[PDB]
């Protein structure tokens, strides 16, 4: 039951949103961990399974691979173990009430690789949520690319995604709110794209300017592994994902 | 004049098409080449632009970071020559009719770091070439991939993104057709798109099935840097895309 997966840019914090979810989880629940990170050092949780008995970039670092190309060797490798890794993912999910998914440091190594996309693909209906930093948060647009960019993962591996800002707990409380509008306030964003009379600007009002299509849902979260701001709607997003 | 910008994930082939693109080119025109890349070993070709000249990834990570915190460690210090490599750039492209520009390794240092963000917000009408490997081409939701990471490409870099393939001379001409089928003809990826029961699937029919929003143009770039298929499809594309 409940497998969540925390998908996102490396730094946006994956593996902390794991281990303090998963710690938030624990007072009500069995869960279990898995790390996807080939390149990982540190886990401030205890893996069921991890990758990296396997293999690690840096080990494979050490046969001349420079770093981008030790990371994509190491998802190649990955795969003499797909079936293994994925019949144990299945078996984590009948013996626990969460299994939370820890991905690979770059996104597109878990998005564009063979050994992620199947294993999503062989899961049963697994939540994706994809966390941004609010960091990349300027332009009208940048909100845009966000929700954009949750659609398209959930194209990719064929999960529900949730769209997340993490790390929220380091935003002023304008900023806070500032954010909010343009994610909350639809016909809000809208406008701001209207009064944009550059190419791209235009291009983005036309296209979130669907509203009908997209899907009224997909309500960005807001969440904090420093303060757990976030946690109880995640839960909760999850349970009724579940239903 | 002309700014190519070459973006994929790794491994696609963007140093590859960068060098071999440049020497096609140089039968006729003057062309220089940027390298944005700080974790790259060698080039095909010869940068008036090395950013390694300034930071490299193994080089930070002799001071105990990971791979993925490397990567992203090095461009966070290259902000720090941020104004001084975009005028650079701008000096280049007042002295050549084209300049390359071949990107870090993982897409998504450009896409969501600060410096490819800035940098492009800041060019002159830069066309990127967004080049995907055929071998993640598997189900009909593949193909509204692509195309839609060009979109968002397009958003969030505000430049106009040509999706392309690269590698086709490694494809047998059955799967060299099959790929057309469903790039060129619309109504017949949206066929397949149909006869999807499943969750995913619907979700990209009622996607792509806009056609009149999108965008008639976006016809997808066959190359290929062995064969030097497509070279003259791109020339094409972006001495139309300067005009
Ligand atoms: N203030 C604040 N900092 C956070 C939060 N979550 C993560 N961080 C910090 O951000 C940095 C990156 O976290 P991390 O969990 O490693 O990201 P990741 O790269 O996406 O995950 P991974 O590749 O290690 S598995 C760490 O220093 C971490 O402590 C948060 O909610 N609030
Ligand atoms: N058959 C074939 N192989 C190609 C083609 N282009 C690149 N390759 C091969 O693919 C591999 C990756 O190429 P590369 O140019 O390094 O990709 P990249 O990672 O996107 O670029 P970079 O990070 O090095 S800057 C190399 O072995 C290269 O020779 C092509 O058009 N056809």
């Amino acid at each position: 039951s409940m497998i969540v997966v925390f998908v996102g840019t490396a730094g946006s914090g994956k593996t902390t949103l794991t281990g303090e979810f998963g710690r938030y989880l624990e007072d009500n629940y069995k869960v279990a961990y898995v790390n996807l990170d080939t390149g990982v050092k540190e886990l401030p949780y205890e893996p069921s399974i991890d990758v990296r008995e396997f293999v690690t970039v840096e080990e494979i670092m050490r046969e001349g691979y420079g770093p981008n190309g030790a990371i994509v060797e190491s998802y190649d490798r990955l795969m003499e173990k797909f079936n293994e890794y994925l019949n144990k993912i299945l078996r984590l999910e009948k013996e626990n009430d969460y299994v939370l998914i820890d991905t690979p440091g770059q996104m597109e190594t878990f998005l564009f690789h063979e050994f992620g996309v199947r294993l999503m693909e062989n899961l049963p209906y697994p939540l994706v949520v994809y966390i941004s930093d609010p960091e990349i948060l300027k332009k009208p647009n940048d909100y845009c690319f966000v929700r954009f960019f949750a659609l398209l993962i959930d194209l990719r591996l064929g999960a529900t995604t949730i769209p997340a800002l993490n790390k929220v707990d380091l935003l002023s409380e304008e900023e806070k709110e500032r954010h909010r509008k343009y994610f909350e306030d639809i016909d809000y964003l809208t406008a701001r794209l209207k009064l944009d009379p550059s190419m791209q600007g235009l291009m983005a009002y036309k296209m979130c300017s669907m509203m009908t299509e997209v899907l009224p849902p997909v309500r960005v979260l807001y969440l904090s592994a420093k303060t757990r701001e976030g946690f109880e709607d995640l839960e909760t997003l999850a349970y009724e994902h579940y239903c």
